[PDB]
């Protein structure tokens, strides 16, 4: 018959920027965290959870993928598809599953928790055929929520974290320079992103002796573009006199960054001067506000209360700010450290949040557009430091090309 | 003060390369297939069915998604980040909801289904969280599943849909040409990625009015990175005869193609051209069945044969195809169309499958790599039609640059 479950540990560990001492800190915090509430098994399933507590980030083309830590063991779980690759990126052991049959997955999960009574699932993953399946196959097992205390345990970055996440800043800059570069009157928006793109790929193939260049994108957007911040790219023609977005996203090991710059072409008016000098003020302003015990609503409710000075709240777009870490476009984000109304968590040194305040001017309408800055900061013992070094308003983000 | 549930209209609507006919029809198969199974209103939450019915595909950083269909209206939810850019790509009407108030998004599900007592869910997306949240904000509406036979409707093609099709597997031949065009004993991998990947995204824009230049990307594979299909792109420097895996994926309008190849840099050995020829002729083989009579475990459990003549059924990767459409790598995939030893379902004229065959072999042992060939077939009434042009086997893939 053919092969279920089976080891393909094809090759030899890969190169990892974290110590075996920081991948090893992070398992035990689901040990210690298991231990303290009865918890025999954690069973994560998302691309997140799985990349921070084993660093290999997994490519999802409809198939199943996990992780199994035990008190003792760490396990991911892989398809055939991928090979050894997983096994080379991940932090422990690893086995493989078969697409022959449709229950081979389950089959692996079953191998790793054998004698389990309560497994941790993530809640904000586990879709309701998953959890219904888990439940057939893992007879007798009560399921718990781990992805709120993962997602908690998230928010303090370690200093290795930190490392990386200013590594992944340093990007950020080379590929608003390329991009900056780019841009003249009559260029399409794509070219400028293909720019931006290209740049960061090769700057961070240089800054590793081995990394997967994956998931780095550009966000350029021109015009109407910039009404919305994850906009995609369009082969719209740059013209004269429109406002800009930049936007830099590098990848580095399933880690996020972002450099996100309102720009305009050639020269900007006055009229939409005064939305982006109030805009940058807002921002500068922000970065006042992040500090180590400050709330994430009493953040929004100040700079709220600036764009009523202005007129311009009734223009906000979203949250000023979120957390870090293992995040993407298609993953991640810990929804406990949001710059919202309504999210009364406080900040705490460790954290890695973001201040992007954003407004956007519909069409017909002086100075219509969207207008955003973006920076990175890590909360500290006393305050924040700033680690997106580009220039923020018009001193330097006039492009004359 | 605040707004929750704004409308926000900007710009007018964008180029689609479907008629506003065949956006009427798959919304009016899912008001079909409300109408038998009394169901009041459908909330499609997932990127590949909101894109299927709308048109649009949404960017998911953390926030809540969903599209809202009567049996008189089609309305789509969007936050505040994205701006009119929803709506000016989606088929129908859309409102936005705001980040000021966690559920701020459930209001925007309330106001379109008043009086809606059975609803329809993806059961293959919606988490046990978001379930919780929805029957809190909905309380007395009974949650049925949609997303299966929404996935059994979105097997069958419509001719718009081949259209749309042809032209990615055109974009696939183009990426191909510039990524052998690449290739040459030296080169890093991530050099061969980004003229392919910039080819197709050029090629793309060109071919299109308007377009959206998103998530199109390129995998090459050298050596040990050949030993999964979905390995990402790394730094590794080629070498003369390396066993190499060329992989085109352009994405237009959330629509997926792919074009996927072995090569070898300068020269093969004996012992990896066995494997290859091997390979290549069960690929032939694969390609002659597909027939609209047949079923999928048939042709799976007839091809495996094939591997066990020489013994390679051992290293087999993955199933021998999938159903195309609304798919990506982080999205989509109809698992009914699956070529597997399992799967009972029988293919149908309109289908739109691959045939790729995978074999790896492990480093250490003569001929050690992943060989794959990738062809797309759309299924007639007689038989299929091979939408992929580019070469296949040893006859011109052995390149000399």
């Amino acid at each position: 018959d053919m092969l279920h479950v089976m080891k393909w540990h094809n090759g030899e560990k890969d190169y990892s920027p974290f110590s075996d001492a920081e991948m090893t800190r992070r398992q035990n915090d689901v040990r210690g965290w298991m231990a303290k509430n009865n918890v025999d098994a954690a069973l994560f399933t998302s691309y997140h959870c799985i990349n921070y507590y084993s660093g290999w980030l997994y490519c999802y083309f409809g198939r199943k993928y996990g992780m199994v830590i035990d008190h003792n063991n760490a396990t991911t779980i892989s398809a055939g598809i991928d090979g050894g690759q997983p096994w080379r990126r991940s932090f422990g052991d690893n086995i493989t599953y078969t697409d022959w049959r449709r229950d081979n997955f389950y089959r692996a999960v079953r191998q790793l928790t054998t004698g389990a009574k309560r497994i941790g699932i993530e809640f904000d993953h586990v879709n309701l055929d998953f959890r219904r399946q888990l439940e057939e196959a893992l007879p007798g097992v009560e399921f718990v929520d781990i992805s709120q205390p993962s997602m908690w345990m998230r928010t303090i970055k370690s200093l290795e974290e930190q490392k990386l996440i200013r590594e992944g800043a340093r990007v950020c800059d080379v590929g608003g320079a390329a991009c900056a570069a780019a841009i003249k009157a009559g260029v399409p928006e794509h070219e400028v992103a293909i720019a931006t793109t290209n740049a960061m790929i090769r700057e961070i193939a240089k800054s590793f002796p081995f990394v997967e260049l994956m998931d780095t994108w550009t966000w350029f957007q021109s015009g109407i573009n910039t009404d919305g911040a994850h906009n995609p790219v369009t082969n719209r023609i740059v013209q004269s006199g429109d406002i800009l977005s930049l936007n830099t996203f590098p990848m580095i090991f399933g880690y996020y960054t972002a450099l996100e710059r309102t720009l305009f072409c050639d020269h900007v008016d006055d009229a939409s001067l005064d939305i982006w000098e109030k805009n940058v003020a807002v921002h500068r302003r922000g970065l006042e506000l992040i500090k180590p015990g400050a709330r994430c609503k009493d953040i929004a409710l100040e700079l709220n209360e600036m764009y009523r000075e202005w007129d311009l709240l009734k223009y906000r777009s979203f949250g000023y700010g979120h957390s870090f870490g293992v995040l993407c476009h298609y993953y991640g984000r810990e929804a406990g450290v949001e710059l919202r109304e309504d999210i009364d968590t406080e900040l705490k040194p460790g954290m890695v949040v973001s201040m992007e305040p954003m407004v956007m001017l519909p069409e017909g309408m002086p100075g219509a557009g969207g207008y955003r800055e973006h920076d990175i900061l890590i909360v500290g013992e006393d305050g924040a430091e700033n680690i997106t070094g580009f220039p923020v308003g018009p001193e330097h983000n006039i492009i004359r090309n």
